[PDB]
DNA sequence: GGCACTGATCGGGC
DNA sequence: TACGCCCTGATCAGTGCC
């Protein structure tokens, strides 16, 4: 088969550039604010100008402002990033065969017929791909060309950004014998170390170890995976994800561990959960809870039945009581899941 | 044993 | 040092059952 994977460069800072060009070129960070107090939050992503001053997704929005405050903070937009998102998938969708929507930022296109089993008339068509995001929505993507999804990513993340990476059947071979474990979608920078410690430091060295006791260090699904790989015998065909779970979760003001306190919050919740349900119905419902040393406590339960609105409302309290019953911590978050969906 | 399912952790931007 | 929202999520121990 022959793979097109496309990923967008610096997502929804590059949204925020085309809305803004004003901010390009200079150091732009995204930021998730939670409301507790005026800079409380975290960075969702940051523009490579800010990336050089060592600003991270993920990080603290008072640490970041500590190492680059200078640049440009600005609020998280997401709606806008979907529609963006959904206008572009809509142009990939037209190049392809069969295409797989991986999220918000990134697609698999199999263009296998499209372009006659011919490679190199694939890259031409990454190529034209590339060409008409950038004339129609001003946004720069890095693109992979590989014979499967797994190298597609791999060559797409060492081509950033604006990246054309590819991989010819030739040169598959040669590619997994110097791919370092780390590099490999799916595997944790904990799970790599704990390879590295073992003398696995490259794909290659998979296969000169015990699978067994692969297995009890990796885990059955990822020594399968590993395995696999390593022999070139990945194959996974594009397909469309399902949606398993919708939720919603909120800071709160203060932290507690007081019900009535806690509960208006479970509650727009659970009303905002609803909503994007839409017309889904699930029959599992998890109420999470995030404490104040932010670690992720949660409890939940499925019916043998869909659960209304209502349903909700009542089972999440008793959730909620289970949560502050086990655990002896304040909550700083407070959110729920549904899933199970009829 | 092993199928079908369940509830819980917590990773990491799919 | 600080600290969001999301699950088109993976993992796995516990369980009842035949
Ligand atoms: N901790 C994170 C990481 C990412 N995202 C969102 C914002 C990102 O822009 C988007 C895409 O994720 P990427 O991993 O692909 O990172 P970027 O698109 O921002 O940058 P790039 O691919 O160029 O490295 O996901 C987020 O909300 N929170
Ligand atoms: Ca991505
Ligand atoms: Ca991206
Ligand atoms: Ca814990
Ligand atoms: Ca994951």
């Amino acid at each position: 088969m022959i793979v097109i994977f496309v990923d967008f460069d610096y997502f929804f800072a590059q949204v925020e550039e085309v809305l803004n060009p004003q901010y390009k070129g200079k150091p732009l960070v995204v930021c998730v604010y939670s409301g507790r107090t005026k800079t409380s939050g975290a960075v969702a992503t940051a523009n490579y100008e800010a990336r050089k001053l060592g600003v991270k997704a993920g990080m603290p929005i008072i640490k970041a402002m500590q190492i680059a405050p200078s640049a440009i903070y600005v609020p998280m937009r997401k709606p806008i990033y979907e529609a963006f998102s959904n206008r572009i998938m809509n142009l990939l969708n037209k190049h392809a065969d069969k295409i797989e929507v991986a999220s918000i930022d990134e697609a698999y296109l199999d263009v296998t017929n499209k372009v006659e089993g011919n490679f190199e008339n694939g890259i031409e068509l990454a190529r034209k791909i590339k060409q008409e995001i950038l004339e129609k929505e001003k946004i720069t993507v890095t693109v992979g060309v590989a014979p499967n999804k797994i190298l597609a990513k791999i060559i797409a993340d060492k081509s950033k950004p604006n990246g054309l990476g590819v991989i010819r059947p030739t040169e598959v071979q040669d590619f997994l014998n110097e791919l370092d474990i780390d590099e490999i979608p799916g595997i944790g920078s904990v799970l790599a170390r704990r390879l590295n410690e073992l003398g696995i430091q490259k794909l290659r060295d998979i296969l000169s170890k015990n699978y067994n006791e692969l297995e009890k260090i990796t885990g059955k699904a990822k020594a399968l995976y590993l395995l696999k790989l390593a022999q070139d015998e990945y194959n996974e065909p594009i397909r469309t994800r399902v949606r398993k779970s919708i939720g919603r979760i909120v800071t709160m003001k203060r932290n507690s561990r007081n019900l009535e306190e806690i509960k208006p919050y479970l509650f727009r919740a659970i009303e905002e959960s609803y909503y994007k349900l839409d017309k889904r119905i699930p029959k599992a419902i998890h109420v999470v809870a995030v404490t104040e040393d932010l670690d992720i406590v949660s409890r939940g339960r499925t019916f043998p039945h869909g659960i209304s609105k209502e349903t909700a409302y009542s089972e999440s309290v008793k959730l909620l009581q289970k949560i502050l019953e086990e655990d002896e911590r304040k909550i700083r978050r407070i959110g729920v899941r549904f899933s199970k969906f009829i």
